[PDB]
Parts: structure tokens; C-alpha cells; sequence
């Protein structure tokens, strides 16, 4: 589709940046946030760093905004994914923060199809 080689190919303008700040204060604000507002410590789980590969968090994707990091919308899709997919793989499905991960990415979802429908 036109939204899905946009999202792959188009490099993001400060219009898109603008949307994506929007986009990011929106996650950073909703109830089921706070387990994803800053790295996870080690002392809330044990072995965490050793099992996940590419820990995210919401402070991480943040300070990259303001950097000018992502040049693709894929790359802050990819990084935002791995903040859900990173907890699920984590955590066992009856884990609280799981059932953030479900919320929060779905709320995202909603959040990133209005975002690539406003790059038109
Ligand atoms: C296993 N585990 N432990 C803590 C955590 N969030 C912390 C950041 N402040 C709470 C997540 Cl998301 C997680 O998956």
C-alpha cells in the first residue's frame, strides 16, 4: 500500500516529527504507561539484560525524538515494538506487565494508523 512504502521509504520531515512528538507524549501519558516511562531495573527482574537483546524504553525512544535519531518511521516503529515485544517475551502472559504490553501497543496501533493517514 501507499501508507506501508511511505512508512518504509519516506524520510520523516519536521512535519512528520511533529507527529511523532504527538504520537510519543500520547503512549507517555496513557494509564498503562508507567511500566515502559523508564529502562527496567535489574532488580525487578532477575537475569533481564542477559535475556533481551535490545532492551527500549519510552525516555530511550524520547531523547532519540529530540536527537533527530529516526530517519524511517519503520525505525520508531521497530524501536516502540521492541518496548512490547521485549516484556511478552520477558514476562509470562498473566504478568501485569504483559497485560500493559497488550494495552499500550494497542493503543499505539490506533495512534500510528492516524499518524501514517496524516502524511497524505
Ligand atoms: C519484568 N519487568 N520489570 C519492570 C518493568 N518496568 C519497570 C520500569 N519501572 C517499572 C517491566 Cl516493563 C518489566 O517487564
Amino acid at each position: 500500500s501507499t501508507e506501508d512504502a511511505m512508512t518504509v521509504l519516506t524520510p520523516l520531515t519536521e512535519k512528520d516529527y511533529e507527529g511523532l512528538k504527538r504520537v510519543l507524549r500520547s503512549l507517555q501519558a496513557h494509564k498503562m504507561a508507567w511500566p515502559f516511562l523508564e529502562p527496567v531495573d535489574p532488580n525487578d527482574a532477575p537475569d533481564y539484560y542477559g535475556v533481551i537483546k535490545e532492551p527500549m524504553d519510552l525516555a530511550t525512544m524520547e531523547e532519540r525524538v529530540q536527537r533527530r535519531y529516526y530517519e524511517k518511521l519503520t525505525e520508531f516503529v521497530a524501536d516502540m515494538t521492541k518496548i512490547f515485544d521485549n516484556c511478552r517475551y520477558y514476562n509470562p502472559s498473566d504478568s501485569p506487565f504483559y497485560q500493559c504490553a497488550e494495552v499500550l501497543e494497542s493503543f499505539f496501533v490506533q495512534k500510528l494508523k492516524g499518524f501514517k493517514a496524516s502524511r497524505s
